[PDB]
């Protein structure tokens, strides 16, 4: 247990070949409780003419975050460290 | 104003590619944080050649970090708001 003491008081991509929308995921047991997720708009990338191409991929860049879990479960007052993969925007990507 | 204990025990095939960099920062908890960089201005082409007609741009996150307060302490913190490159994306000019 290495035990810390937290204050919680704080103090564009639109043409990318391959667009996201973000998806409001939420957690009551979780600090922050809201993450936005990036969600591919297209399974394919986005051609010189404005049209999907399906012989090149929108794939979701998914990075580790570090988040707060209610630790005892529902506690207003005490959380453990935890790593999430959220999805945070979209590449292209030539398939294999 | 809102103290809480937190326990601390807990894409090479892109048109635009990045590389990792390993962040540092004392003051910060986690210290390390991998970020991200554009390998080049361009986009990867289908002939495999870079190409200017088009932009790799790196995708900038706001992730909440522990900051020391006060400064240098061990086991004390405040939340804190920073942006980090977190990968490229392509984009038309």
């Amino acid at each position: 247990p290495r035990t810390v003491m937290v204050n919680l008081n704080i103090h564009y991509y639109d043409r990318s070949t391959s667009p996201w929308n973000l998806h409001r995921n939420e957690d009551p047991e979780r600090y922050p409780s809201v993450i936005w997720e990036a969600k591919c708009r297209h399974l394919g990338c986005i051609n010189a003419d404005g049209n999907v191409d399906y012989h090149m991929n929108s794939v979701p860049i998914q990075q580790e975050i570090l988040v707060l879990r209610r630790e005892p479960p529902h506690s207003p007052n005490s959380f453990r460290l935890e790593k999430i993969l959220v999805s945070v925007g979209c590449t292209c990507v030539t398939p294999i």
